[PDB]
């Protein structure tokens, strides 16, 4: 897989909107939790997150807040290919692993947009089995500065 | 410096505030617009950035928004040793990038991701060497080993 590509949609969760993002080669995520499911809002982040990363090419929704003008400002302005696909044809799997640390954790924070940071973080720095190996957070890493060379 | 080191403070334009963290070893950025400047606000940008980057250190200062027991607890959970004892400096340069393209947006707080975003990807003069965005992923792969 590509070094600039991710994966962008909307989960819901307590009648919230949850913006996720993830790096499909490594499975580093970035999520917020965002007011409204928005074309501002999803600019918004796709800028942040354009300013971390060597964003390439980001593969979303159909949505309207994914199709809106302001999407396609950021993207333009970014430099980032945005792909659509067929209509509906790594992200949802995610969104459900999300979900899960999510509900372990969501007794340790008193607002929903603190366990999503804390849910983030325990997936990214998550080595398998626990011992040893890497993380996707290292793997994201790895993979970005092998390609600048 | 080593590559776990961040400092973090909160800066003031247009009458709002915008918490800014610097990799001190990188000059890589990462900014935003708080609504208030409070330790909810402080603590869940933390979070984010802990999750994001191996965070070793934060050094901030003594205001009420760092201070806050909330924000203790964040680096605690995290794991981030909080030392109240470049920064500036980053304010004023993030807030001369912010000058040049703030007409380019409708709300400053695009603008600042705008500003970040020319900040991390700019390289010395305009021409080769690397930016600030890749010295950061090189210096944390290559202490990863």
């Amino acid at each position: 897989c590509s070094p600039g590509i991710w994966q962008l949609d909307c989960t819901h969760l307590e009648g919230k909107v949850i913006l996720v993002a993830v790096h499909v080669a490594s499975g580093y995520i970035e999520a917020e939790v965002i007011p409204a499911e928005t074309g501002q809002e999803t600019a918004y982040f796709l800028l942040k997150l354009a300013g971390r990363w060597p964003v390439k090419t980001v593969h979303t929704d159909n949505g309207s807040n994914f199709t809106s003008n302001t999407v396609k400002a950021a993207c333009w302005w970014a430099g980032i290919k945005q792909e659509f696909g067929i209509p509906y044809n790594v992200i949802e799997s995610m969104n459900k692993e999300l979900k899960k640390i999510i509900g372990q954790i969501r007794d340790q924070a008193e607002h929903l947009k603190i366990a999503v940071q804390m849910a983030v973080f325990i997936h990214n720095k998550k080595r398998k089995g626990g011992i040893g190996g890497y993380s996707a957070g290292e793997r994201i890493v790895d993979i970005i500065a092998t390609d600048i060379q």
